[PDB]
Parts: C-alpha cells; sequence; structure tokens
C-alpha cells in the first residue's frame, strides 16, 4: 500500500506528460493541415 | 487496496489507449503536413 502509492504519483507523472504533449502536438498539426494546405493545393490550383 | 487495483490498472488501460494511442493517430497529421510541404511547395515554387 504505501509501494503502490509511490506508483500512483508515477503513473500521474505519467499522465500529466503525455496529455500535456498531445495538447502541443495537436494544436499544431491541426493547425497546419488547415493553414498549410488551404494555401498549398489551392494556390496550385489555380496558379496552374 | 483491493478497490485500487483497478483504480490503478484501469486508469493504466486508459493511460495506455486514451493518451497514448490517441496520441499516435496524430503523428499521421505531423506526417501529413510534412508530405504537403516538402512535395507541394517544391512545386509552389518551381510553377512559381
Amino acid at each position: 500500500l504505501d509501494n503502490i502509492r509511490e506508483q500512483l504519483e508515477e503513473e500521474a507523472e505519467g499522465k500529466a506528460d503525455i496529455q500535456r504533449q498531445l495538447s502541443k502536438a495537436n494544436a499544431e498539426a491541426q493547425l497546419w493541415r488547415t493553414k498549410y494546405e488551404s494555401e498549398g493545393v489551392a494556390r496550385a490550383e489555380e496558379l496552374e
């Protein structure tokens, strides 16, 4: 019980970084897709 | 102490799924973004 008490903080720290890892990632990938393929293939569409 | 066994493992199942695999289905977005710039914009400078 004193042992898994330490493990609960470890999974919490295992939680905390990986929820914060996605919030940087899912912002950037989705944002890039929204803002770089609107310029990308569409200006490639019209310039052709 | 038996009750917090599932509070470990089901959250550990939650962290292994809802934090981990939902992150990796985001690696795909980043890959798509890289693919767009890398091939798309080299054309979009060349056709410019």
